[PDB]
């Protein structure tokens, strides 16, 4: 495919700003068991190091997703969102 979300990752940014909750970009997904009020999160690479560092968080696989931290259904807001 093409390179927009390798590239989207790059810029340090959340998936969330270009998939919104209506389309599954593909892309390495974590899971934060610190932040688990939905159960089976998944977020992107760049909230799980910086919205979830120091968090108990694990790799789960590269597949399609749409961010849970981006979207606001998490325990904690976003910071790549607008602080
Ligand atoms: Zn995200
Ligand atoms: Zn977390
Ligand atoms: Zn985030």
């Amino acid at each position: 495919g093409s390179d927009a979300i390798e590239k989207a990752v790059s810029r340090g940014q959340c998936l969330y700003k270009i998939s919104s909750y209506t389309s599954y970009p593909m892309h390495d997904f974590y899971r934060c068991h610190t932040c688990n009020t939905t159960d089976r999160n998944a977020i992107c690479v760049n909230c799980i190091k910086k919205c979830h560092q120091g968090h108990d968080v694990e790799f789960i696989r590269h597949d399609r997703f749409f961010c849970d931290c981006g979207a606001g259904t998490l325990s904690n807001p976003c910071t790549l969102a607008g602080e």
